[PDB]
């Protein structure tokens, strides 16, 4: 499957749609497709690439770094995310992790 993921930058008021199979990190397909995201580990272990769900679901089994309140409020470490369902999701949200 493909699913459609809609990038949302809020401070930048920008809107940008992407195309990730279901096996391709969001990360990743984003860049392919001409979206340079904020990264840095790549590993799921560092809060850069931090995203926030506004709707749809991912499998981000990889990642190490957030813990389970902050899966639940809907962050997601984008480097590390698959969807599992067409996605929207707010980037740049690095800032709203304590
Ligand atoms: S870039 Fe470090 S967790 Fe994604």
């Amino acid at each position: 499957a493909t699913f459609k993921v809609t990038l949302i930058n809020e401070a930048e008021g920008t809107k940008h749609e992407i195309e990730v199979p279901d096996d391709e990190y969001i990360l990743d397909a984003a860049e392919e497709q001409g979206y340079d995201l904020p990264f840095s580990c790549r590993a799921g272990a560092c809060s850069t690439c931090a995203g926030k769900l506004v709707s749809g679901t991912v499998d981000q089994s990889d990642q190490s770094f957030l813990d389970k309140d902050q899966i639940e409020a809907g962050y997601v470490l984008t480097c590390v995310a698959y969807p599992t369902s067409d996605v929207v999701i707010q980037t740049h949200k690095e800032e709203d992790l304590y």
